[PDB]
């Protein structure tokens, strides 16, 4: 349920800024950095939401005014789609698949250029949507330094160092206008999220619901992202979509969610809530270790069969003969 | 059509004593050791039948008294079942699949108990069937070593040389009893199939039939054959066994058949034409070459799809588990 801003200011969201959809779900714990309990759950690989780390205490003053000024002169990466659902696609992949047409087009903008065009929308009362998704690198003004260099490496650089993981591998601010929507999917890298403006719903699944959420191939431009249209799933195709359950929750400014690697989330920025902005920080997972426990985790299954997937289509010369010869290696074998 | 035996003999066979199948074929060539169009058939690794190579021509005198004599005292592998049909298991694999009980009986025994035993089947009219299928060794007497070293190993040197074919990995010997089949199967080595008494049809389909023919999967002990009953064909569960097409022969003594690699191949001892005796001789493929040319032949994606498998059940440290991850893997994805 909603929770309520201090100084009996209301409760910050309600129920009626979330979308619709045809799951279940329960929520993510909202805990204290110094809880054992949340300790214990990101050692487990599980997700939580730490109320009070100050990870970005200097960029809750962040609006787009204060940004413009100081976040400097470099290119943003800025989408732009007809539709609330900006369904992230590798431009890399796209020579695999060259019947595969965006629905988000990206533009390349100063940040001033995105914030006019984003004026120039609300001015008009258009209906075309802006998301706005950038590493943070050199380019940034001294102000934008002083306030990165001000996030707290303390706490997450321990974090780092208990559970084993890798280098941080790069901050990706994120600003999104109201009911903007990144469709459901997972990353191989480990994800402290750090809300910054505005409320965000988070919806995560665990990797063992691999089975209900009919990731593209990996030869294809969406890897990793989920084939359902959560607003009109196809239960023909995707039958144990009927099955899937979700963890959930809404972060609001100083909140940070875990997300681990492997987990995969839908996000969406709540109706009629305002701008959002996010910065998220991925870390390189753990090594696999030398020797391998059995069982394997569902996680250790996803990264077969993705790694089954690619020497396939490097073995055959070519990914689209991949489905072809999977299908001809279980027909009437294996099912 | 039949072949006439020399000195007005008759039809050596009819078309009478073939089982009858569910498919069409058409003939393999039967060509001299000297035709060029046989050298192309084997380099292009296609089905011939060589009828002048005199590859085992000192064996062509061998009958049963005759090896019982000379043979010599060593362990002979002789199956027994109630159905003409011995299909192959593969004992090491047996451990997989618990629940696999074989239809065949493996004895060993001495050369002299396998005449007996058959001479009791015989004599009580008994419907019993014995298949004796016996690597040659070092225990054969001076007699059978002196008919072995007289085979024409200046011919099949040759072909091994010209073929670049690895070392002669064994020679099968064969004594079935009229009406036995050996399901069909493929097999990983080249193989010269010397026909020594009797009559066996042949019948082969090219590696590029996989999907009409079904193999057990790969950690079963039953690898490599087809699960297809071919008496009894189940087009629900094998549909593609519809379309299968096959090339078919007899081979008679002094016949030698050449088994490409991969090809799949039914044999059957002909109806009402007693004993058959059979050598086959194994080679190992070529290597495979260093530099990959694309398209890749049939029988190297039968290769992809076997490593597939056994990495797999590596990986997962479980066979029975491969099935599932396959699936998963596929399931809305690829199909
Ligand atoms: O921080 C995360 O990991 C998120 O999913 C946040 C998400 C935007 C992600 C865009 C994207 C999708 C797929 C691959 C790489 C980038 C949002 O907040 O809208
Ligand atoms: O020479 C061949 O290759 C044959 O298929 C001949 C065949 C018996 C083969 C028995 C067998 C089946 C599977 C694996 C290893 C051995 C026959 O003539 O009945
Ligand atoms: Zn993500
Ligand atoms: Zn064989």
């Amino acid at each position: 349920e909603p929770r309520e801003e201090a100084g009996a200011l209301g409760p910050a969201w309600d129920e009626s800024q979330l979308r619709s959809y045809s799951f279940p779900t329960r929520p993510i714990p909202r805990l204290s950095q110094s809880d054992p309990r949340a300790e214990e759950l990101i050692e487990n690989e599980e997700p939580v939401v730490l109320t009070d780390t100050n990870l970005v205490y200097p960029a809750l003053k962040w609006d787009l005014e204060y940004l413009q000024e100081n976040i400097g002169n470099g290119d943003f990466s800025v989408y732009s789609a007809s539709t609330h659902k900006f369904l992230y696609y590798d431009e890399k992949k796209m020579a695999n698949f060259q019947n595969f047409k965006p629905r988000s087009n990206r533009e390349e903008m100063k940040f001033h250029e995105f914030v006019e065009k984003l004026q120039d929308i609300q001015q008009r009362g258009g209906e075309e949507r802006l998301y706005l998704q950038q590493t943070l690198n050199d380019t940034v003004g001294r102000k934008i330094v002083m306030d990165f260099l001000g996030f707290n490496w303390n706490w997450i650089n321990k974090q780092q160092g208990k559970r084993g993981w890798g280098q941080l591998t790069s901050n990706l601010l994120l600003i999104g206008m109201e009911g903007n929507v990144t469709p459901a999917h997972y990353d191989e890298q480990q994800n402290f999220f750090a809300q910054i403006k505005g409320y965000k719903r988070c919806i995560l699944f665990p990797p063992d619901q691999f089975e209900c959420l009919y990731p593209y191939p990996v030869h294809h431009p969406c890897d990793r992202q989920s084939q359902v249209d959560f607003d009109n799933p196809d239960y023909e195709r995707f039958p144990n979509f009927q099955n899937v359950v979700g963890y959930e929750t809404v972060v609001g400014p100083g909140d940070v969610l875990y997300i681990p690697m492997y987990w995969w989330h839908h996000i969406e920025s709540l109706l009629n809530g305002g701008i959002t902005i996010t910065v998220n920080f991925w870390y390189k997972g753990a090594p696999t270790p030398k020797r391998i426990e059995y069982p394997l985790k569902a996680h250790q299954k996803v990264a077969i069969m993705r790694n089954i997937e690619k020497m396939l289509g490097e073995a055959l010369g070519n990914p689209q003969e991949v489905g072809p010869l999977l299908n001809t290696m279980i027909k009437g074998r294996y099912n």
